[PDB]
C-alpha cells in the first residue's frame, strides 16, 4: 500500500470517461461488449477438453455417428473462438466490429474538448508558449486515451485473466505438480519481459532523437540549395550527411539487437516450460496414471498460452507512453488563465458612443510599467489618432481597449459603463476592427467575406462586396466567388486583404471602427480611396486610429503624442506645429 | 506472355540492388541467410512428423527411454523452429539479426545516391517543382526499396513454397483426396483474400484524404488565434470542426467494417477446409486405414499452415504501395537536367581579369526574351555597376554569369577564355559571391563562416572575423564563439548575416567579386562602413555590382543603364547627368 490512494482518482476520472453519460444505447452496447469478451476468455479453456475428448474416444474404439458429432462440434468451437492470435474468430472480430461505434463517441467527445479548452485561453498564454509544440501535446493525448483504453482493457487484463484460470484448471483437474509447472514458467515468463523491455527503452528513445536530428540536416541542406550552389560545396554536404547516417546506424544496430534477445530469451522460457511438461506427462501417461490425449491436452494448451503472451512488450510499452502522454495532456487541461470573467454578467448598453481613459497604468511586461495614468475622452462622432516616438504602446492601447489583457491600476468605461463586468460577447459585438495586417484562411472569397457573421447572407455579402468595390478583382479571378484562397489558393495583395477587412467590418457593422495601419507598400491615391472607404464606414462612427502619413495626421479631429507610456502632446495638428515640440521635428521627417 | 518483358529490366535491376558489387564478406551473409531460410521451411514439415511419431508411440505400450529420447528431440524442434510459425523461433530470429548488417549497406548506398542525385540537378529543375514535395518522393522511395525487399523475399515466397511443400507431402504420403482438400482449401483462399482486399483499398485511400484535410482544418483555426478572437466565431470555429469530424467517422467506419469482413471470411474458409479434413481422417482412423495420431497430424498441419497466411492481405496492401512508389522515385532518378557540362573539361586560367561581354540573348521565360544583344568590356581592377528601370534582367545577367542557366544566342567570355567548355568547379573557384540575402542553417559561428571552403583552420577564420569585425557581436553572444545559431539558434541581424557573407568570401578569396544588394533597412554610416569592407576587399579586384544608393551610384568606375534586356544609357555619374537621360529622374526620385 504505497502507490494506491494517487492513481484512484486519475483512474475513477477514466471510469467516468469510457462510460457515455447521457447516451441511451451506447451503455448497452458497453455491457454486451464486456459479455462477449467473457464468453470468449470460457471458450479458450472449452476448445481444447473437447480435443482430449476427440483423441480419447479415437484412441478406443467408436461408433462412428457420435465421433462425427463431437468432432463437429469441436471443429465449430475452432470456429467461434480465433483460430489464434485471439483474433481471426467469429467472437473477437464481432466484438471489434460492434465496439467501433462507442470509440467514435469516446474520440469526438474528448478531442472536441480539448479543441474548445484551447479557444477558451487568454492571448497572453499563446504568446508564452510555442505553438508548434501544442498541437503535438493535444493530438497525441487524444489518440492516447483511445489507445489506451483499448489495449488495458482489452489486451492485457483477458491476456492476465487467462492465465488464472489455466492454473487453475491445470490444478483442480490435472496434477498439482502440472500446476506448479504452469505457474513458475509463466511468471519467470512476465518477469523477465518486464525487466527486458524496461531496460531496452533507452535505445529506443536514443534512436528516436538521433533519426530526428539526421533528417533535419538534409531538407534543410537541400532547400538552401542556392548557397549550397554558391560556395561549391557539394562533396562538403554529402560526407557530412554521411557521418551523420553513420551515426544513426550505430544507434539502430544496437535496437535491434536488443529486440533479438528479448524474443530469443522469451521463446527459450516457453521451450523450457514445454520440454518439461511433456516429460513428465509422457511418464505418468506411460505409468497409466493418465489418459492418452493428456498430453496432447497439454500441449496445445502451452501454445494456446504462448501465442498472445508474444506480444506482451509492445503493449508494456505502449501504455507507459500514452499513459505519460495523456497525463501531460491532462496537465494542459487543467491548466487555465482566462483573466476576463466575472460572475455578475452585465453586458454593455450602447446609448452614445463615449470613449474615456481613466489613470491607467499597465504591465504586460514584468517590472516595466508601458503606461503612466493616461486619461482623456471622446464624443461620439469624434476621430481620434495616435502618433508619436516608436513603441507599442498605442498598440497596447488598442488591445487592453479590447479586453485582451487587464488594466493594472486605474479604470477604463465606455459611455460611463465599466468594462469589467460587461460579457466578452457583449463587448465584441458593440466593437470591431482591422488590424495590422489580416490573415485569410484556406477558403473561397465567399465565407471568408461572409466571415464577420454566422448569419450573413449572399445578397448581403455580394452587396458588401459592391459596398466596398472588392468586385471587379473578384470577376478578375478565374471562377469569380468560388475562387480557392490561401496558402492552397491564390495569393492576394495587401491592399486587397484591407479591402476583406472592410467588408467583413462593414458586415458586422460595429459601434466603434478601430483601426491599426501596417507599413505596407500602396500608391497614396489608392491608399486615400480606401481611406476614404474607411471615411464613410466611420461616418457617424467615433474612431481611435494610429498613422504614419501627413493626411492620416492632419485628418485628426484630438490627436495624441506619447512615448512610454505618458501622454506629452495633444491638440490638434495645426496648434503642435506652432507649439513646435517633437511633433514638428517629426512632421519634417516624414517628408 | 503479356506482362514478362516489362518487369524483366526492373527484376534484374532490383537484383543488382541487393547483391553488394564489390563486398567481401556481405555476399557470404546473403548466402548464408538464404540458407537458414531454407532450413526454417525444412523444419516446417519435419515438426509435425515427429509429433504424429510421438503419438504413434504413446497409444501402444512402449519402453519409456525411447519415447523420452525422441518427445525431448520433439521440443527441441519447437525450439528451433518458431515456437508460434512467424519470427518466434532461434532459426528465423537469427536469420533477422544476422540480417540487419545488409539492410545498412543497402540503405545508405541506395540514399546516399539518390541525395547527390538531387544535389547534381540545375537551378531551374528545382524552381518549377514544389520543394515541399521532392523530399516526401526521395525518402518514401528509400523506405520502399528497402521494405519491398524484405517483404517479398522473406515472407511471401517463402509462405507460397511452404504451400507447394505442404500439397506435396500430402500427396505423396496420404491419401489423394487430402492433397486435394488442401489445395482447394488454400487456392479458395489466397482468391478471396485478393479480391477482397483490392476491394477495400478504396475506403482506405478515401479515409486517409479526409483525415489530412479535417487536421489541417483545425492547426489553421488554432494558429490564426487572433483573427478568431477579433471576430467573435469561436462557436462557428468549433461547430465547423465537428462538421469535418462527422465526415471522418463516416468514411472510417465504413473502412473498419470492410476489414471485418475479409477477416470473418477468411477465417470461414479455414474453419470449413478444417471440419472437411477432420471429418474424413476420423472417418478412415476409424476404418483402420490409418493410424490414430494421423489426425493430430493434420490438425496441427492446418493450423500451421494457417497462421501465417492470416497476414497476407497487409503484405499484398504493402508490396502494392511500395511498388508504385519505387517507381516514382526510379522516375526521378531517371529524370536529368545537367545544362552545364562539356566532356572536353577544360579549367580556367586566371591571369588578367577581364570582364567582355559579346552579344547575347536570354530567355528563361518562355517567348519573352530578356536581352538584346548587351555588349562591353572591363580592365583588371575595373569597378561596374548596373542600375535602371526595375527589373530582373540585372539579376540574370548575374546569374548567367554564374554558369546556372546558358546563352541562347552568342557567348560570353573572361579574359578571351570562354567560359562553355570550363569545369564549374574551376568557374566557383575563381569566381565568388555576396548574394541578395543569404540564409545561414543551424549551425555554430565558428563553422558557418568556416564554409568558405573546407579546409578552412581555426586562426584563419578567428584571422577573417577580425578582418571584417563580427568579433565584438561574437563575444556579445553568451558562449560566443560556440554559440547555436539559426531557426533553432539565435535570431540575427541582416547587417549581421552580410558580415558573415564578407566573412566567408574573404575566406574564399576569390578573383571577381560580384555583389547583390537588398532593400534591407540599416542607417547610412554602417552601411558605408561595410561599403569600405566591401571595397578592401574588392580592392585590386574587378567588380560588378547592382546599387540602390546615391554614394553606391557615382562609387562606379563604369555605370550601365538597361530595360528589357537593352543598353541604354552609359558613361559615368557625372556624364549622365549632363546628358539627363532616365538617370537624371530616377536621381530625383531617389532623393
Ligand atoms: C494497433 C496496434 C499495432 C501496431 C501499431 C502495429 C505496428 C506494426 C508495424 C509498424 C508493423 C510493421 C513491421 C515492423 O515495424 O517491424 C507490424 C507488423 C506486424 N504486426 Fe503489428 N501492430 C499492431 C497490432 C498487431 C497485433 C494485434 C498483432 C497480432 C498479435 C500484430 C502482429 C504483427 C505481425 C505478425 C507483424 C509482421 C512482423 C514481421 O513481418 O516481421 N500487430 N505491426
Ligand atoms: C470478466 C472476466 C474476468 C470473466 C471470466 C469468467 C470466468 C472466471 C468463468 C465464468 C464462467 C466460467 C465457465 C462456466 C462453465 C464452464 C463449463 C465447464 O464444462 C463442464 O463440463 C462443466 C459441467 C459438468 O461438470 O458437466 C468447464 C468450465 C467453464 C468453461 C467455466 C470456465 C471459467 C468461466 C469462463
Ligand atoms: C451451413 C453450411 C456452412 C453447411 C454446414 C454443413 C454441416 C452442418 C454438415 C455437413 C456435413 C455434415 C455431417 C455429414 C455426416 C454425418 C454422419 C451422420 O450419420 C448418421 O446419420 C448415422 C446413421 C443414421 O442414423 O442414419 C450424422 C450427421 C453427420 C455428422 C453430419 C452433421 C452435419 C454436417 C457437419
Ligand atoms: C524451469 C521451469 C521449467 C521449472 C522446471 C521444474 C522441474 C525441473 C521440476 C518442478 C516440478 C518437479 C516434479 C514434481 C513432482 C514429481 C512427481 C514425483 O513422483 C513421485 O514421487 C512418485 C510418482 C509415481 O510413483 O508415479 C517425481 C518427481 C517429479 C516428477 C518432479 C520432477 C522435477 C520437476 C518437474
Ligand atoms: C525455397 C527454396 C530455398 C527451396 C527450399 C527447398 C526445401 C523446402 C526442401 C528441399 C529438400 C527438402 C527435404 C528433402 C527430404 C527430407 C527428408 C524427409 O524424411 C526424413 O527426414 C527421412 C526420410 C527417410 O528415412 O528416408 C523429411 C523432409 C525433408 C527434410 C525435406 C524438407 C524440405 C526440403 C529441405
Ligand atoms: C542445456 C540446458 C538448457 C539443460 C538441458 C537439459 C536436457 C538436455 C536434459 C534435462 C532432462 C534430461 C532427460 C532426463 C531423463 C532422461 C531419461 C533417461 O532414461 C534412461 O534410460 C537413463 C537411465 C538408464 O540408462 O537406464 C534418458 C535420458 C533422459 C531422456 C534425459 C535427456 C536429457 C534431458 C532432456
Ligand atoms: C468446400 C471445400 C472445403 C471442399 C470440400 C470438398 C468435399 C465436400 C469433397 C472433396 C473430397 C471428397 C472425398 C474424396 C474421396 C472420398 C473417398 C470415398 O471412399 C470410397 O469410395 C470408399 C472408401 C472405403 O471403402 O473405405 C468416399 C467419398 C470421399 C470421402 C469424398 C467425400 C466428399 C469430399 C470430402
Ligand atoms: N488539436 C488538434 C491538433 C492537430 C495536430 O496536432 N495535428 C498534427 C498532424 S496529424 C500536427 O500538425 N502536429 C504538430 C507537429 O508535430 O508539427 C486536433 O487534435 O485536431
Ligand atoms: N516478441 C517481441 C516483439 C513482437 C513484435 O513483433 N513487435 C514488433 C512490432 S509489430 C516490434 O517490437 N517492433 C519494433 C517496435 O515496435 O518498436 C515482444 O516481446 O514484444
Ligand atoms: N532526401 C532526404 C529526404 C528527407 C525527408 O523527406 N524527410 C521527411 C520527414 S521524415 C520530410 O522532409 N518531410 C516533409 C513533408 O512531409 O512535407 C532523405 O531521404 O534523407
Ligand atoms: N487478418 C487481417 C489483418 C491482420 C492484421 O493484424 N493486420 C493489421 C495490421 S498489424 C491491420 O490490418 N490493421 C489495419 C491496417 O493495416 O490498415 C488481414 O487479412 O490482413
Amino acid at each position: 500500500q504505497s502507490t494506491w490512494r494517487d492513481f484512484g482518482r486519475k483512474l475513477r476520472l477514466l471510469s467516468g470517461y469510457l462510460w457515455p453519460r447521457g447516451s441511451p444505447a451506447l451503455q448497452l452496447v458497453v455491457l454486451i461488449c464486456l459479455g462477449l469478451m467473457g464468453l470468449e476468455r470460457a471458450l479458450n479453456v472449452l476448445v481444447p477438453i473437447f480435443y482430449r475428448n476427440i483423441v480419447n474416444l479415437l484412441t478406443e474404439k467408436a461408433p462412428w455417428n457420435s465421433l462425427a458429432w463431437t468432432v463437429t462440434s469441436y471443429v465449430f468451437l475452432k470456429f467461434l473462438q480465433g483460430g489464434g492470435t485471439g483474433s481471426t474468430g467469429f467472437v473477437s472480430n464481432l466484438r471489434t466490429f460492434l465496439w467501433i461505434r462507442v470509440q467514435q463517441f469516446t474520440s469526438r467527445r474528448v478531442e472536441l474538448l480539448i479543441f474548445s479548452h484551447l479557444h477558451e485561453l487568454s492571448l497572453r498564454w499563446h504568446l508564452g508558449r510555442r505553438t508548434g509544440e501544442v498541437l503535438r501535446i493535444a493530438d497525441r493525448g487524444t489518440s492516447s486515451v483511445t489507445g489506451l483504453l483499448s489495449y488495458l482493457v482489452f489486451n492485457v487484463i483477458p491476456t492476465l485473466a487467462d492465465i488464472i484460470i489455466g492454473i487453475i484448471y491445470f490444478s483442480m483437474f490435472f496434477n498439482a505438480w502440472f500446476g506448479l509447472i504452469v505457474f513458475l514458467c509463466m511468471s519467470l515468463y512476465l518477469t523477465l519481459t518486464i525487466v527486458v523491455t524496461e531496460w531496452r527503452t533507452k535505445f529506443r528513445r536514443a534512436m528516436n532523437t538521433q533519426e530526428n536530428a539526421t533528417r533535419a540536416r538534409a531538407v534543410d541542406s537541400l532547400l538552401n540549395f542556392e548557397t549550397v550552389k554558391y560556395y561549391n560545396a557539394e562533396s562538403y554536404e554529402v560526407e557530412r550527411y554521411r557521418e551523420a547516417i553513420i551515426k544513426y546506424q550505430g544507434l539502430e544496430w544496437k535496437s535491434s539487437a536488443s529486440l533479438v534477445l528479448l524474443n530469443q530469451t522469451q521463446n527459450l522460457v516457453i521451450g523450457l516450460g514445454l520440454l518439461a511438461g511433456s516429460l513428465l506427462c509422457a511418464y505418468f501417461v506411460t505409468e497409466q496414471k493418465l489418459q492418452v490425449g493428456d498430453y496432447v491436452l497439454f500441449g496445445t494448451y502451452i501454445i494456446q498460452l504462448y501465442m498472445p503472451l508474444n506480444w506482451f512488450g509492445t503493449y508494456y510499452r505502449m501504455i507507459q507512453t500514452n499513459f505519460i502522454d495523456m497525463e501531460n495532456m491532462f496537465d494542459l487541461l487543467k491548466e487555465e488563465t482566462e483573466v476576463k470573467d466575472l460572475p455578475g454578467a452585465g453586458p454593455l448598453r450602447f446609448q452614445k458612443g463615449r470613449i474615456e481613459f481613466e489613470n491607467v497604468h499597465f504591465s504586460y511586461a514584468d517590472g516595466r510599467e508601458t503606461l503612466q495614468d493616461v486619461s482623456f475622452t471622446v464624443m461620439p462622432g469624434q476621430t481620434l489618432a495616435l502618433v508619436g516616438p516608436s513603441g507599442a504602446g498605442k498598440s497596447t492601447i488598442l488591445r487592453l481597449l479590447f479586453r485582451f489583457y487587464d488594466i493594472s491600476s486605474g479604470c477604463i468605461r465606455i459611455d460611463g459603463q465599466d468594462i469589467s463586468q460587461v460579457t466578452q460577447a457583449s463587448l465584441r459585438s458593440h466593437i470591431g476592427v482591422v488590424p495590422q495586417d489580416t490573415v485569410l484562411f484556406n477558403d473561397t472569397i465567399a465565407d471568408n467575406i461572409r466571415y464577420g457573421r454566422v448569419t450573413a447572407g449572399n445578397d448581403e455579402v455580394e452587396a458588401a462586396a459592391q459596398a466596398a468595390g472588392i468586385h471587379d478583382a473578384i470577376m478578375a479571378f478565374p471562377e469569380g466567388y468560388r475562387t480557392q484562397v490561401g496558402e492552397r489558393g491564390l495569393k492576394l495583395s495587401g491592399g486587397e486583404k484591407q479591402r476583406v477587412a472592410i467588408a467583413r467590418t462593414i458586415l458586422k457593422a460595429p459601434g466603434i471602427i478601430l483601426l491599426d495601419e501596417a507599413t505596407s507598400a500602396l500608391d497614396t491615391s489608392n491608399e486615400r480611396a480606401i481611406q476614404a472607404s474607411l471615411a464613410k464606414v466611420c461616418a457617424n462612427r467615433t474612431t481611435i486610429v494610429v498613422a504614419h502619413r501627413l493626411s492620416t495626421v492632419v485628418n485628426a479631429d484630438q490627436i495624441l503624442v506619447i512615448k512610454d507610456g505618458c501622454i506629452v502632446e495633444r491638440g490638434r495638428h495645426e496648434a503642435l506645429l506652432s507649439r513646435g515640440g517633437v511633433y514638428a521635428d517629426m512632421w519634417q521627417l516624414q517628408q
